[PDB]
């Protein structure tokens, strides 16, 4: 998947964020990344990621890249480590269904859940 470059433009919660894209302004949401205490934790846990990373990059999956609410649909990654899958491994988050086929990274960060499952981590506590 190509990796573009993105600005921070604000941290939104755990699974969206919103950035320059592009010359422009856009709300992501982190593809295949589902919230369920922990909605504060994830939030800033995603937040502190990407403020503080000198570089923000987003790389489109290979389905469609816009939700119905119009926000886009990608792996987010801050400082070359992928947001989606650091929140998934410190059991913040679980993997969310399969959308519109995007789900290069699933067998991934279903490994990573499982990890953070066997480690009874936050939400696997």
């Amino acid at each position: 998947l190509h990796k573009e470059p993105a600005t921070l433009i604000k941290a939104i919660d755990g699974n969206t964020v919103k950035l320059m894209y592009k010359g422009q302004p856009m709300v992501f949401r982190l593809l295949l990344v589902d919230i369920p205490k922990y909605g504060p934790e994830a939030a800033a846990f995603t937040k502190k990621m990407v403020e503080n990373a000198k570089k923000i990059e987003v790389a489109f999956d290979k389905g469609q890249r816009t939700d119905k609410y119009g926000r886009g649909l990608a792996y987010i990654y801050a400082d070359g480590k992928m947001v989606n899958e650091a929140l998934v491994r410190q059991g913040l988050a679980k993997v969310a269904y399969v959308y519109k086929g995007n789900n290069t990274h699933e067998q991934h960060l279903r490994k990573a859940e499982a990890q953070a499952k066997k480690e009874k981590l936050n939400i696997w506590s």
